[PDB]
């Protein structure tokens, strides 16, 4: 499962792999940073933080460790379907979660 | 934060990703390093051991590292060592098992 | 087992030879290919970028592709892009760095 | 444009450029699988595969990152002064030798 992106538990991208690199169009500096909300369409995008946040409280998983075909937005704008997992870990006291993107294309 | 090296093994230690800063630290690039089990990046007799610390965790869910990390040692492709802070993760894909290693460098 | 598409740069980035394979590869003529910056061969951002990499090496002597090897992207002259697994060695020659790159197409 | 020459760890070669060709006179096809000491002269052809061996063993250069004039012999069975450069290098784990051929003549 090839793109591979770890964020910090308020959705900052801090490693993108060189698969999510060529998915997603963002060289991985410019992504590192940013919030993964960049990586969706509307309406998830705006949401997205309120399901990370939703997550952290009720520990009540959606696609940690289930999966979905959702929809996800190049750099350019274009949307595409993709399957999406989620693992959680932790560090120094504070979760972080690997998503591996898979291009349904 | 997290280390930027990082690897992903599938549930039979076999390495499915190998991040950028991580083909830096241990001397092998993903196109060799992918395919290859996680043991061939650690000394002996963990690297003779490594196989069953894996799949005696799938069998009984019992994490030592996982969570908490620890300082190991490391193998680079040259055969030299180095100690190293290992932070592990666990996750799921296509219902199958997979683990995330974080490697920070201590030299 | 070493790729037959060569490259030499002088510690400038600037191209001193470009073997045959190196001319199918990127589809410049060793002779239009020396005397221009090995960044050529390569999208941004390493293109604008790459001389800033050579001379990071030569700074700290820490390799981030010399003996480690890495999958990158290059440019053909057309501006097609393909992947290629890159090997960087560094030699001295009248007591100059050069780099010798062989550079496998990943098509 | 110099003649570049690689060789394995063993004295094989690997790669003859366009310039080697032109220089020693072997067809880049004829050159790649045989021995480097196909270059040169008695003495050093009987001794190359020795001067490699103890580099490997030893470590300490005479040539490597040093330059030297030796004498080179084309495939028609004539000698010419050269100066030759050489660098190390690795690929896929194993030690390659690259040599630069400069025809003093
Ligand atoms: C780029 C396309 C993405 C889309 C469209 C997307 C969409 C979603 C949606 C819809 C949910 C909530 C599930 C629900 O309430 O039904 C969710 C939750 C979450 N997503 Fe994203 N996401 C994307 C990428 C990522 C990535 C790459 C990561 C990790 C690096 C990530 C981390 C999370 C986390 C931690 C949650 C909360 C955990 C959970 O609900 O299971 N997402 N995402
Ligand atoms: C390369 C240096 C590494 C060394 C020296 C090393 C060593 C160890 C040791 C000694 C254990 C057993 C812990 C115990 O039983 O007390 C262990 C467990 C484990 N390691 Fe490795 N490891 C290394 C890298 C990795 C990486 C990069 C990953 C994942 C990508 C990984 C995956 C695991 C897993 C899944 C377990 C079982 C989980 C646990 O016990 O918490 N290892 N490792
Ligand atoms: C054509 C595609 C190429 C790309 C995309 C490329 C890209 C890169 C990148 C990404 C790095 C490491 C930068 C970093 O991670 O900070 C690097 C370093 C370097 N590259 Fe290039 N390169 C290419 C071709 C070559 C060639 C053919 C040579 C030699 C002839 C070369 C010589 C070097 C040198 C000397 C370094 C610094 C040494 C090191 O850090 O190991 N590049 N390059
Ligand atoms: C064609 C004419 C050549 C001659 C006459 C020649 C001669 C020599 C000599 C005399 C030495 C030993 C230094 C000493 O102990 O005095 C040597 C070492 C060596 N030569 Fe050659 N050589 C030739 C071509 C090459 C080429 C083209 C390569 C690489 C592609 C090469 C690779 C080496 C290596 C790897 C060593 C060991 C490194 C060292 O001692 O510095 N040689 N060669
Ligand atoms: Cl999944
Ligand atoms: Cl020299
Ligand atoms: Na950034």
């Amino acid at each position: 499962p090839d793109a591979m992106i770890v964020i910090d538990g308020h959705g900052i991208i801090q490693l993108f792999s060189t698969a999510a690199e060529r998915l997603f169009g963002w060289s991985e500096l410019e992504a590192i940073g940013q919030n993964v909300n960049i990586l969706m369409p509307e309406p998830d995008r705006s949401r997205h933080d309120s399901y990370i946040s939703r997550y952290r409280t009720t520990s009540d998983p959606h696609i940690i460790g289930i999966g979905r075909i959702v929809t996800g937005k190049r750099r350019d704008g274009t949307t595409f379907p993709m399957h999406l997992s989620i693992g959680e870990m932790q560090s120094g006291g504070e979760p972080y979660f690997t998503g591996f993107v898979r291009d349904l294309t």
